[PDB]
């Protein structure tokens, strides 16, 4: 179910948003890929927790190299589980010096 | 956590109920109630608002 999310303005987000999960609820999706880039992931990921669609029994996708590049914490502890992509491997000891 | 959905009902025992920053969990599909005694409808208050 494939549904183009690029092409949307910033004063009517919020209705688009709302529409497009009551679009998402005529089939009773509870497994989404996201496929974004990183900024617009918590657009989207916020307006998820405003209408209530991370609870237990969701399931998403976070298509893009940065899982842990964006927030994850408020998302965290909904239930819903949440998959996603890392290339920046934080356990690596020649990024732990770069880090420190 | 996510207890707002569609299904739970909340009772905010005060009197400010327009106060508080609600906007969070009116989107959530739980129903919500409350109380006020500040009437922003009265025409009294809008002249003092303004």
């Amino acid at each position: 179910t494939a549904i183009n999310v690029g092409n949307i303005n910033n004063d009517k987000k919020d209705e688009t948003y709302r529409s497009l999960f009551q679009d998402l609820e005529l089939k009773k999706e509870r497994r989404v890929i996201l496929d974004c880039e990183r900024d617009k992931v918590n657009d989207i990921v916020d307006q998820v927790i405003t209408i209530g669609k991370h609870v237990k029994g969701y399931h998403y996708i976070i298509a893009n190299l940065g899982f842990t590049d964006g927030d994850l914490l408020k998302i965290q502890f909904g239930g819903a589980e949440v998959s996603g992509f890392q290339i920046v491997d934080y356990d690596d000891s020649l990024v732990s010096k770069f880090i420190e």
